[PDB]
């Protein structure tokens, strides 16, 4: 159909085509498997093209537009969490049924996940490995690895205003994860101290902080639902499963903005 | 097939968004993701149903209700992802509504799909898809088949309940049509649940399934509202909220009463 | 005070669950704590509706969206619980039903404060709140006083913005009637972001809370119509998703269309 | 008012006279604190409520009845999980304008919390000090301490009907927290092996990985809170804060329903 039609614009004929079970008969719960899996890629995507916008407004100064953008960035999250109460009524027995027609794959192969992840801030070039058999998408992987995440843009933002922002963040090596900045801290302090006068830096601290929050909880929920899919069982991509995931509880994408916490109104 | 994106199918998958906006406009990227994710979601919602109906024709009780548990899930997040969509505000759609067809989800074949599981027969509705001769009949097939609520009828039936004859055979492309003699039916359900747990809990179960497809409705419509504002248009989306998939389980709210509880 | 019971009062709090069924029916707590948490979220909602009310006097807009941003959060928690009490069947309903009394939360000081707050005047209700002349006269200064709209609408008509004169003084006791010449006021702002995107976030932001207040009527009138079934009743409950606080807001929708945007 | 009208009969003016902020002059987020809390109170007096219900349900052999009360308690987790979210509006600026007026106290002397920790096994006779200025309470502690955890009542109930449940599980010191138990293991294992015959076993342990699912995402979320409000510094209770939450999360009510995972189908 032409795209003015409604699944000629959605594509549907290629996006409904999409679903191909491996079991051999075809196992009930694949079906679900799947879809799970496909309707979080598109959020993913849609998470990725606003988090790119919400940078430029950053770059830009556009304070307000860059919070909207990150309203619906938060939205969008929200969606990916709580939409593993779904995979949720997949049990153990169900799961076992079709778990072997899986290869050594996982979502460690995801790239929209790990675009996201490096957008944050969590920068890992050895990740690059992984997308080896698909020299394109490596390539746009490397492009958001070489620049600054929307932490350090902020920070630059920050910094175009006066705050006492370090000269490391006016240019570095942008490919290495951002590391706890203990100078930081005054910077934050200030602007929890007196919000009044700080109010956009104010909100979008908090903004930030809404941001990595509802990505730990969509981490949590994913390890949970693990925990009760495979118990400890290794993964099929070759980690001890539960417990990789539990230490990924353990990153922290804007690790000043907690750390100011313990000072705040001292 | 072996490896995260290959078995997914991500290549077919991540380049059906094709916004028509030239310049691009941001955006249009969620208008389309919004509608994926709602049509990933129906045809999962579709494939549960089916087998709910399988269990139903079976039987199978316990393994019914598993099933309908995890389709009020997948009709949660149909409703939940609302929230996203709201976000999306006059301004920024009067950008590119323009260079948009004139169709709606009213066209959607998945989505059509749900409706007749579910009871709610249209046979005028095959014309829309005349265009797609292998959907209009594949769409046909569940038109002529006992809906799920039929279905539950129907076993209800097969264990002495005073089901009206007619539930054994009739035209079923047909849109059910509220039936009084079922009152007394579903009283005697209600009224001793100790005995009738089966069939209290799969009641319950429907008119779990059509309060959340009511919330989807509502939620639908409350957005559409918010974005171009207010038959057809918001109109008959209000409409739409007037349209019930199991009135009998509804009504019988209104007369159970008998205690058949023992000495407490 | 000093411990954890004592600052929150707990000893009072938790005990203020009297059961009125002998022998005491299991459902009836449900039904108790159901009404006394969303009392709760009612107490603070108008707690944070008002801080809202005097940012919006005090020109502080980023700190009216920050009270606003919690005030739907609290509309929010409102509007998923009734997921809880949707697990109250007739069967457990008709075994205590009996023993209440012929209201309902139309009855609800606190609710009545919300409705006021929003814009939604009617002097009538203080009537049924002649037994506590003290609420009576609580409810009566909010009655008097311009509701969270046209507190937004003189804060416009201070900017600039063409608010009619009408809205510096008048009878606020009486509900907001749709005003027709307000929509160039809310096009223009639709139609210029980037100038006016204070009042197109308030707009907004407004538009979010009357949205997710329509939720929990919705919600509000499903579950009643599970529990019961089908002026008042479920009629009146039907009726009142047919109002609106922020008419204008909604009727923009139909005519933004201006393209104020530069070369692109 | 009588107990026929609205607020006669839901206790209003008891209810609604409880909320006595100590912040002096009253600071605006002090109501939503308190409100937070007394919200989460009455849920939790709901739960347990509800939790008492499905143990005599057990006990009975009531499965159909315990299912359902079960499912009504997993709403009432939910919400006490979803209403973080308004809790999550509330800064380190704005707490630290009235944390002071707190004493020393702390949701380690919340009664009814503890009550449900107990019902689900997670015993701990030495929480019973914290309550010492209470003896009533402190009384209904006890007997849910001394009694069999709703865990336990399952494990007897399958004990009732054949299952291979070690004799100890008959009578023992209930007032110790249940310990991992690996003979328990062949017992889940037949149950998830062969569903369509243990239908009613298995839907009750799923049942369980469900509620204990959701109280560890109220933990997570709980800490998540905690982290964002106050982050590193010590609880007016005594504890690392959120260290103590974070340990909390390692707790398990259910360990053989996980640890069966990595068995099942194998
Ligand atoms: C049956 C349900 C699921 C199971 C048992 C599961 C299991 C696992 C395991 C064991 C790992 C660790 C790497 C390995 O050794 O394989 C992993 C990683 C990952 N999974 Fe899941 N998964 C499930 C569903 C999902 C879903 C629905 C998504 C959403 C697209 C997802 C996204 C990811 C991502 C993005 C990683 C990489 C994380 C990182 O590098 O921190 N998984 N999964
Ligand atoms: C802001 C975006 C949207 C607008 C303005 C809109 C508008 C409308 C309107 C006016 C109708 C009524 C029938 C007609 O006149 O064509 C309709 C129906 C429908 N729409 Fe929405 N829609 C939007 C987004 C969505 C999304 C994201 C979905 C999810 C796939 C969806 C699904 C449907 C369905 C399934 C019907 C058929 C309902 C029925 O036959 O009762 N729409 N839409
Ligand atoms: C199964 C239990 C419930 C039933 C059957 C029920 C029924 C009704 C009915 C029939 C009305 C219409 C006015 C009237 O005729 O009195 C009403 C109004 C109302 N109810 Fe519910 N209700 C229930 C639970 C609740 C709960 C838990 C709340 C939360 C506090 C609540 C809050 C309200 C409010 C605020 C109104 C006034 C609405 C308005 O004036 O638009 N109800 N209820
Ligand atoms: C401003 C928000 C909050 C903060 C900063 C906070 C902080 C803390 C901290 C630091 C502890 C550890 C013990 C200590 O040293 O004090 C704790 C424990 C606890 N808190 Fe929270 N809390 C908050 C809100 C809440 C709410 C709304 C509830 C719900 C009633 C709650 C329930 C509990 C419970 C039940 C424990 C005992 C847990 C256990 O023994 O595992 N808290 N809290
Ligand atoms: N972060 C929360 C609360 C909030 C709204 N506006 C704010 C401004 C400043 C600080 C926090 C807020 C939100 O985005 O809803
Ligand atoms: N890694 C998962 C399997 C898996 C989860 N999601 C996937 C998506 C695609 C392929 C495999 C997977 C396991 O250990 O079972
Ligand atoms: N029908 C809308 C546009 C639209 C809504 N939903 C759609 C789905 C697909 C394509 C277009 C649309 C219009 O008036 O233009
Ligand atoms: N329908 C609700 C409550 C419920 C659970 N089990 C039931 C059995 C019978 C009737 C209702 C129920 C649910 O599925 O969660
Ligand atoms: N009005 C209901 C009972 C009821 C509903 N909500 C209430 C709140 C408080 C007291 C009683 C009620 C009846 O017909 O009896
Ligand atoms: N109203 C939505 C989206 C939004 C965020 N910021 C905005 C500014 C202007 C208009 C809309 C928004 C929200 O509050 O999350
Ligand atoms: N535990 C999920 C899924 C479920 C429903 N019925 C079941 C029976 C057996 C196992 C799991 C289930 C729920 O309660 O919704
Ligand atoms: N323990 C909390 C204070 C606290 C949280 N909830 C409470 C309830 C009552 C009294 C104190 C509290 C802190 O470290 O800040
Ligand atoms: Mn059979
Ligand atoms: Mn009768
Ligand atoms: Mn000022
Ligand atoms: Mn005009």
């Amino acid at each position: 159909e032409g795209r003015l039609t409604y699944g000629g614009y959605l594509r549907l004929d290629q996006l409904l085509s999409a679903q191909q079970p491996l079991s051999e008969p075809a196992h009930h719960d694949e079906m679900l498997f799947i879809i799970q899996h496909q309707t979080s890629e598109l959020w993913l995507k849609l998470l990725a093209h606003e988090l790119r916008a919400a940078i430029v407004h950053l770059q830009r100064d556009e304070v307000w537009q860059c919070r909207k953008v990150l309203a619906r960035s938060k939205q969008v999250l929200r969606q990916l969490t709580e939409q593993w109460s779904v995979l949720e009524t997949l049990t153990p027995s169900e799961y076992m049924g079709f778990r072997d027609v899986l290869g050594p794959s996982s979502g460690f192969q995801s790239l929209q996940y790990r675009y996201i992840e490096f957008l944050l801030g969590n920068k890992n070039p050895q990740m690059l490995q992984v997308f080896a058999y698909d020299p394109a998408g490596q390539a746009r992987l490397r492009e958001v690895l070489e620049a600054p995440s929307l932490y350090e843009e902020f920070l630059r933002y920050l910094a175009r205003f006066g705050h006492a922002i370090p000269q490391q963040y006016q240019a570095r090596d942008w490919t290495a994860a951002h590391v706890a900045d203990d100078t930081l801290r005054p910077v934050f302090e200030r602007i929890y101290e007196n919000t009044d006068r700080y109010w956009r830096e104010y909100s979008l601290c908090e903004d930030l902080v809404d941001v990595e929050t509802q990505f730990q909880l969509w981490r949590f929920r994913h390890m949970r639902t693990v925990m009760r899919v495979i118990g400890f069982k290794r993964g099929t991509g070759g980690s001890s499963g539960v417990g990789f995931l539990q230490q990924a509880l353990a990153l922290t994408f804007f690790p000043e903005l907690f750390d100011v916490r313990t000072s705040v109104g001292v």
